[PDB]
């Protein structure tokens, strides 16, 4: 079934970025306000190559089906193919980071790990698929409800070559570098592997409930000297991952959980854990619990 733009009735801008706007809609045919809350996502500078990444997004996300990943809903092409916008659900309780900065310690370490393990699930299911989000973040992990949380944004995903382990990005945009694998800060080379290690960054968040002052950017830029600054802050940064810095164990973080956030953090690429065995020990601690 389609969507008419006519009938996609403005209420709220959700954000912007990687060239595009998200606006909550209200898909209202009947013209009486009883529509469907969606979120809606369209190009803001619309070129032939942001077009083709466009709709790269599109058919990726309409090809994923699992309950820890938003669901796609249609597109409408009321303006033209040139002019597409990409129809979602809306998850009123907005991202992770925003739900945990809010509701801190009142969330439990059992809830977090719920939160994990369902993150965990969603990255398993799309690494089956040969697809590598490139942004696990707790920014851009949204809240269904008290019970589920689902990965968000596939803006950034990429298709891993059919001959090859790793998808390499020629010429970068912006990078969040403090939740980037050293490989792809030196070679630019993103896998199921560079997720892993992003996956620790994330579960690294959780634990620290989103402190200010705790956050990736925060202490990685302590450890290389708040004094640094442009490409120098990657070139620092790449020289300490070398040289095992890493994040501390975030305050009150049960040992265990920290050692999986390690393992994740590991320089050699191989030895990272796998999706299916972070899940399987993270709902084995939360049984423990
Ligand atoms: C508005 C913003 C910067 N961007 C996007 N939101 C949604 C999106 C899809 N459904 C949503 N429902 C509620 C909210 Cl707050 C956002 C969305 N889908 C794609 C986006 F690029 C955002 O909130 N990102 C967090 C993420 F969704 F990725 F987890």
């Amino acid at each position: 079934t389609q969507f008419e733009e006519r009938h996609l009735k403005f209420l709220q801008q959700l954000g912007k970025g990687n060239f595009g706007s998200v606006e909550m809609c209200r898909y209202d045919p009947l013209q009486d306000n009883t529509g469907e809350v969606v979120a809606v996502k369209k190009l803001q500078h619309s070129t032939e190559e942001h077009l083709r990444d466009f709709e790269r997004e599109i058919e990726i996300l309409k090809s994923l089906q699992h309950d820890n990943i938003v669901k796609y809903k249609g597109v409408c092409y009321s303006a033209g193919r040139r002019n597409l916008k990409l129809i979602m659900e809306y998850l009123p309780y907005g991202s992770l980071r925003d739900y945990l900065q809010k509701h801190k310690e009142r969330i439990d370490h059992i809830k977090l790990l719920q939160y994990t393990s369902q993150i965990c699930k969603g990255m398993e299911y799309l690494g089956t698929k040969r697809y590598i989000h490139r942004d696990l973040a707790t920014r851009n992990i949204l809240v269904e409800n008290e019970n589920r949380v689902k990965i968000g944004d596939f803006g950034l995903t990429k298709v891993l070559p059919q001959d090859k382990e790793y998808y390499k990005v020629k010429e970068p945009g912006e990078s969040p570098i403090f939740w980037y694998a050293p490989e792809s800060l030196t070679e630019s080379k993103f896998s199921v592997a560079s997720d892993v290690w992003s996956f620790g960054v994330v579960l690294y968040e959780l634990f620290t409930y989103i402190e200010k002052s705790k956050s990736p950017p925060a202490e990685f830029m302590r450890m290389i000297g708040n004094d640094k600054q442009g490409q120098m802050i990657v070139f620092h940064l790449i020289e300490l991952l070398k040289n095992n810095g890493r994040l501390p164990r975030p305050d009150g973080c049960p040992d265990e959980i920290y050692m999986i956030m390690t393992e994740c953090w590991n320089n050699n690429v191989n030895q990272r854990p796998s999706f299916r065995d972070l899940a399987l020990r993270v709902d084995q601690i939360r049984d423990n619990m």
